[PDB]
């Protein structure tokens, strides 16, 4: 009894951010998250505008932008609202609770002010989530927990992955899903987002490993693919995004029956 | 056959950054790292100047400064050189190698340009270290691997800690030690730095747990204590730093015999 994205958006325990995401995924027929791994604000914004209709989400690493300002993020929000996608800052909070609350709200990035979603590693224990909650719940935000990683030698396996699932399921007022390589929770309220995705087999020279959209959405049961270089390094990023969108969407439909 | 800090500084396999640190620890009779967990540049710099003579290291979270600029970090370097301490940015890199190299070199913080030391979580596998190396080795920097954490529910235990030790010992041209609660490596070339330290028993409301300097240096065999609020929240931060310095230094001497 797998439910569609649109039906999952109505589940009793769904988080509002998850519901908004699932609705726009269904409406736009996209389960693609662009990993906008660029150093120039203009390139980030030009990609967001052109690829916005093709994506459910844009994932940032703002600490790599050479020309970050809060006004860049205001412009990104305008595009996210226009084209209907969520903004996910891939910050990987991974400190004690008291520290991560300050890293989320403050400093020069003010992440909580513009990011719909952030993520956290579970290695510190649940205080990492408690600390982020304290900022994120008043700001109506959501969080993803890193249950698995795509890179060679990842230690996010076995009991570590199980601990991430338990932590998410016990902080469901803020945690909306996972970064994972596969479905890790049996609860349909949670979102599974999978990086390490390309159409062709391979990897990079620093431990990244790729699997295809069909493999990770269809056979591994994930919801959303996160794609960086497979799009970003292509000449025509729009065409590349459409290839990935169609691959991930069909894989989802074919598992739904 | 425990060696003094000064003798460890001469070990055949010692990393130059570790040697510099061990020498100044011995010279100044300090194994205290100040965790300068403040939001104002002026407070950071005033603490660095006043407490510089008492510390071997100043640990930053630059992403919490409200008024970060690269010129603040130039001023911090002047103080580090004057008073002889290393600068450790507690960034907790925790992404795939290709991403962390950009996060270390680039963006608005340009961490590698001013931080003697950074740290990394081992959860992504060794590509996290490979990626950071690529920036840090040309810049003559060092790295600490997070082998244990002080917070309640930490998953950095057992085989995870052992994996961190193996990863460090296989990347010894860049990795100089650990964030840990105790001695985790038997190789004296590696430094052990321990947060979660206060003179009194207790914790915080977000999962931090404290142990005393005597416990973590004397009984658990660590080298350096990392102290934030036990100093920062005190009225007289200089007196507080001296209390912690004397505690950690005596605990070291008494284990040395
Ligand atoms: O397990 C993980 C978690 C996160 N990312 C992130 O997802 C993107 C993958 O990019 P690419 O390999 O598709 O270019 C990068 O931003 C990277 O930091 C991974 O690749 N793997
Ligand atoms: O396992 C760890 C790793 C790092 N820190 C860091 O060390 C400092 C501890 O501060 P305090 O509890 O002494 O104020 C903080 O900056 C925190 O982010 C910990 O407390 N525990």
């Amino acid at each position: 009894m797998e439910l569609s994205f649109g039906a999952r958006a109505e589940l009793p325990r769904i988080h509002p951010v998850a519901s908004k995401l699932l609705r726009l995924m269904q409406k736009k027929e996209t389960n693609l998250c662009l990993s906008a791994d660029v150093s120039l604000a203009r390139e980030l914004l030009q990609l967001a505008d052109a690829l916005g209709p093709s994506i459910c989400m844009l994932k940032t690493h703002v600490d790599i932008l050479n020309d970050f300002t809060l006004d860049v993020m205001k412009e990104l929000i305008t595009l996210a609202k226009c084209h209907e996608f969520l903004i996910f800052e891939d910050r990987k909070f991974a400190d004690i609770g008291n520290t991560v609350k300050k890293q989320y709200e403050g400093g020069i990035f003010k992440i909580a002010s513009w990011a719909d979603l952030v993520n956290a590693h579970v290695v510190p224990g649940s205080g990492v989530v408690k600390g982020l909650q304290e900022v994120g719940l008043p700001l109506h935000r959501g969080c993803l927990l890193i249950a698995e990683m795509s890179s060679t030698g990842s230690l996010a396996t076995g009991d570590y992955t199980r601990a991430a699932v338990r932590m998410a399921e016990e902080h469901s007022e803020f945690v909306v899903g996972f970064i994972s390589g596969s479905r890790v929770s049996m609860k349909p309220e949670f979102l599974h987002l999978t990086p390490g995705v390309q159409l062709e087999a391979g990897g990079d020279n620093l431990g990244q490993q790729y699997n295809s959209p069909q493999e990770v959405i269809g056979k591994r049961g994930s919801d959303i693919i996160i794609v960086g270089r497979g799009i970003i390094s292509a000449a025509d990023r729009l065409e590349a995004a459409e290839m990935y969108r169609k691959a991930a969407w069909e894989a989802y439909l074919s598992r739904l029956g």
